[PDB]
């Protein structure tokens, strides 16, 4: 063992991405380097600091690898915010593929200082509340709701909710404390994060697109990568890129399915409310306003909003059809 790679994230060890991606990734790097690389996993922010501080922990070499949400740093990753727009995503797997290709095309300057192992998204975002069953747009009116990013929080406000921004690792405390009525998140880690018995009302939508997702990165310090010897850099490259994005997305999709099945079957308490095509169209109409406003503001910013939105949408459809 010549080099140690400390990987730091904010999820519990029992989270599916830890059990089914990071542990086998560790196994692969340690086997394929013939023990010359060790990977050490640190869940639950166990090397210190705040979820939003994680990106800089890697970029600045306090740790070697982080897993984080780009939207936790408001304004930092403007081109990545395209993947926060309403009804843009499909599956974790397909949208993660689209995110990685999109980021390799458009986000080279945005990600300078990290080697991206995977640029991906989570599985379909859904609405979770403590008490209020969301059966219509009217039911979310005045609910204190948490989203991952300023653009998802903007959609929540437009839908008539009162968004309160914070990292998801802060939601359990805030719900129990009465700050939040609910949160948007995928189902995949809802059991590992212990939210399932607190937010027991869940709402999902009709049709071939999800309410929202958000862009996530497995990012290694560009200095740690660059400092590896020429025969070990390729062990990382062989366990990096679009195929890793797909793999993370697919693990989330699979964990979502197990979790949704467990609620539908009565094995775990809670209700899944499926909004039909007519009700869903009302949410998509609000969503269209967010898309239009974001493209407009991107133009005054000096970003080509329409071009990034068209390439993101094109890539989602391509990887969904495939
Ligand atoms: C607990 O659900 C999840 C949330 C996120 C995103 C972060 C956020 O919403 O702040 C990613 C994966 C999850 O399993
Ligand atoms: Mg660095």
């Amino acid at each position: 063992a010549e080099y140690t790679l400390r990987l730091h994230h904010f999820f519990p060890a029992s989270a599916p991405v830890h059990q089914e991606y990071f542990l086998p990734w560790k196994e692969a790097i340690e086997k394929e380097s013939d023990g010359r690389l060790a990977v050490e996993l640190y869940p639950s922010m166990q090397l210190g600091g705040t979820p939003p501080s994680l990106y800089d922990q890697a970029k600045d070499g306090q740790v070697d690898i982080i897993w984080t949400v780009l939207g936790y740093n408001s304004g930092r990753f403007p081109r990545a915010e395209v993947f926060d727009l309403p009804f843009l995503p499909t599956s974790g797997a397909a949208t993660s593929q689209a995110a990685h290709e999109y980021a390799m095309t458009h986000m080279q300057d945005e990600l300078e200082g990290v080697y991206p192992i995977a640029v991906h998204t989570h599985s379909p975002g859904a609405l979770h509340t403590k008490e209020t069953r969301i059966e219509a747009l009217e039911d979310i009116e005045g609910l204190k709701m948490r989203g991952p990013s300023r653009l998802v929080n903007r959609y929540l406000a437009k839908l008539g909710a009162e968004p309160i921004g914070m990292p998801v690792a802060q939601a359990l405390e805030a719900l129990s404390r009465g700050v939040l009525d609910g949160t948007v998140i995928p189902f995949e880690a809802i059991t590992a994060m212990g939210l399932a018995d607190i937010t027991t009302e869940h709402t999902i939508f009709s049709g071939d697109r999800a309410l929202y997702t958000t862009m996530m990165i497995v990012a290694m310090d560009q200095d740690k990568y660059d400092a590896l010897p020429e025969d070990l850099q390729p062990i990382i490259d062989a366990h990096a890129g679009g195929r890793e994005a797909y793999r993370i997305g697919q693990i989330m999709d699979q964990a979502d399915h197990r979790q949704i099945l467990a609620i539908q079957s009565g094995e775990q308490p809670g209700t899944i409310t499926r909004l039909g095509s007519e009700e869903t169209a009302r949410w998509q109409a609000v969503g269209q306003e967010v898309v239009d406003e974001w493209i407009a503001e991107a133009e005054e910013k000096g970003l080509d909003g329409q071009m990034l939105y068209d390439d993101a949408t094109r890539l989602v459809e391509r990887y969904t059809r495939a």
